[PDB]
């Protein structure tokens, strides 16, 4: 497992990463307490996943630079920008456990719960994302390949929230939305939510990186990258309900949130009438009992048997994609992936 | 008044980034819904203001540029930077609005206040954001000083940010915290919370727009923009309290939001122990009497006219400032921008 490989010396980066960016206290004092905070920031919220959109930059640039190029300099920015999309996601992920109502994450209090942070979080969140910029600043401003970085992240980012954006239009707190559940829908949801910044930044960023800036191949990557994303949010919904929270670390909230999920669109193409009404009068409320009861509508639907056989042919399919959209690129690029999130 | 000269027409070209930035509804309508929600945001966060931040974009830019320069594009993208300063703001006012519990912003009720809203505001603000970026490289991508002025827009960003984290952090909910408020503290709080983003990046951008790169220049530019924002963020708080709410458009939240306010700073240096003590009691809370007590500790210490005898010496001091740093950029320049905040 080339991730497992790697992972070790990229977690212990970020010592590295933290130092730096708290350097600004060195010519300006008077933001000495700002960028405590940011340090307790990032600690509390950068570190304790699985760090694999981060290390996806790091095992892709060593698989498509030439060894030769792999100087300590050129490893340490390819670990650094690993470490951009780890930030792009903690920024991510403090926002939206505020707007998903969620508890916990990576096995903790959520950052907005704990006593004293609540809606002070905004501004953290947003803290991390400048730490993206900065950091490129820092370590990639003479590269050939910076302005190709810069837009990248921000272009990952935009598309991330237009996504965003959809996923909270479908599911409005106090309206039954069953209608707009469609897989036409979800699809749409997941590709601009998910897929471009967990799959297709971190490989598109080793690539630029490796001066691999072409349009087809960029493209190509593409087509594979965002059926693994799609892959991956459908994976995340079935986990959200049925997944072992001592494993996800993440209580489970979209039956609550009335979320257009994998499974609510499952259901309802599996439904009786009967059964349409049960999660009409269940779905997308606080109410324990009443979340149960969707839950036990989706188990007597055998959703878990459906998700574990749509698990095999999607692999199925985007092992497809990877022969027909791999080359030039070496295979193993996205078979490490892909046997990392399968 | 060069400002009101400008104006119409700044914001007769709303229309056309509204158009230009919901044409990607073209290429994927599948987010057309998203596309829907952004213009909405627009239209209600990014108007309604004074403007004096992007007009200061487009003033500067027709002082700087030779006329004979001033093509068509070259207007049109001076515009397009002003809309983006424009665009940072209400990304910036949409997310303290919630930070600050503010109940209304420009004489509307603030957007997370709406029914149906609420914490998908966070989102909402992060999508303002997002539009700078997209403009950027619409307009200017192929111009000589396109990564100058994205990275000015993320510096300034991050400069901000850091900011709101002193802000929020001098201001903790439910604590006293009087020894922590210091005019030197104050000072480096606004400085980069509004000092930045409001009087640098406007005038900074023109200047690059105009191929004024070089870092002498900026830094002088930049000793008369940020005693300026220092002006202007006092005056802000003044406004807080003592302002005519049909004319500011919001609702003063400091004393009760426990902030680090001009006001509070100078009741401070001039209160006797008892006086001292109704402060400690009555200050960062809800109730409107205790609120009520704070203004009244205020103008018992004739408050209001310290103020308006700082106005007069600091107009003298950056005028003083103007008559050191201006050249070789035109006095005009900061003077328009100081008429227009004094
Ligand atoms: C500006 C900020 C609000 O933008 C975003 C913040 C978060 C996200 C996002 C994208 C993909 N997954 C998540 N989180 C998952 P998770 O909470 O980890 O299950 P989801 O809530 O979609 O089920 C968040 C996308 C955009
Ligand atoms: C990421 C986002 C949270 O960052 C910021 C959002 C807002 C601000 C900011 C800067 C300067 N003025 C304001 N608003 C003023 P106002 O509410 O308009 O009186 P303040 O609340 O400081 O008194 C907001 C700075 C940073
Ligand atoms: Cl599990
Ligand atoms: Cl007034
Ligand atoms: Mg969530
Ligand atoms: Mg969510
Ligand atoms: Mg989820
Ligand atoms: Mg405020
Ligand atoms: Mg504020
Ligand atoms: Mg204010």
């Amino acid at each position: 497992d080339v991730y497992a490989q790697e992972k070790q010396d990229f977690v212990q980066h970020f010592s590295q990463i933290v130092r730096v960016l708290t350097e600004d206290e060195m010519g300006h004092p008077e933001i000495g307490d700002a960028i405590a905070r940011l340090k307790e920031v990032l600690e509390y919220n950068a570190i304790g996943g699985k760090y694999n959109r981060g290390l996806t930059v790091v095992v892709a640039f060593r698989e498509l630079v030439e060894p030769r190029k792999q100087d300590a300099d050129s490893l340490q920015r390819a670990w650094t920008v690993g470490w951009c999309v780890e930030l792009l996601q903690a920024f991510f992920l403090v926002a939206d456990d505020i707007m998903d109502s969620s508890l916990t994450r990576r096995g903790q209090i959520c950052w907005y719960q704990k006593p004293g942070v609540g809606l002070d979080a905004i501004n953290d969140a947003n803290l991390l994302e400048a730490c993206i910029y900065r950091l490129l600043k820092l370590y990639c401003r003479e590269q050939p390949y910076y302005l190709n970085l810069i837009e990248l992240f921000l272009q990952s980012s935009y598309q991330t929230e237009i996504g965003q954006t959809l996923d909270l239009l479908t599911a409005p707190q106090g309206n039954v939305d069953l209608v707009r559940f469609t897989e036409k829908r979800y699809k749409s949801i997941v590709k601009y939510k998910t897929a471009f910044y967990s799959f297709y930044l971190p490989i598109a960023a080793a690539m630029y990186m490796a001066g691999i800036d072409g349009e087809k191949e960029h493209a190509n990557a593409k087509k594979i990258l965002l059926e693994m994303g799609e892959f991956f949010q459908i994976q995340d919904d079935y986990l959200d309900l049925f997944g072992d929270p001592s494993v996800t670390g993440k209580i489970g909230t979209d039956i609550q949130d009335n979320k257009c999920s994998w499974l609510v669109v499952q259901c309802l193409q599996r439904a009786t009438p009967e059964q349409y009404q049960i999660l009409k009068e269940n779905y997308g409320q606080k109410e324990a009992e009443k979340v149960a009861r969707v839950k036990a509508l989706y188990e007597e639907l055998d959703l878990p048997a459906v998700f574990l056989q749509y698990e095999e042919d999607s692999y199925s399919h985007i092992m497809a994609l990877i022969e027909q959209y791999a080359a030039p690129l070496p295979p193993a690029v996205f078979l490490g992936l892909a046997r990392k999130i399968y």
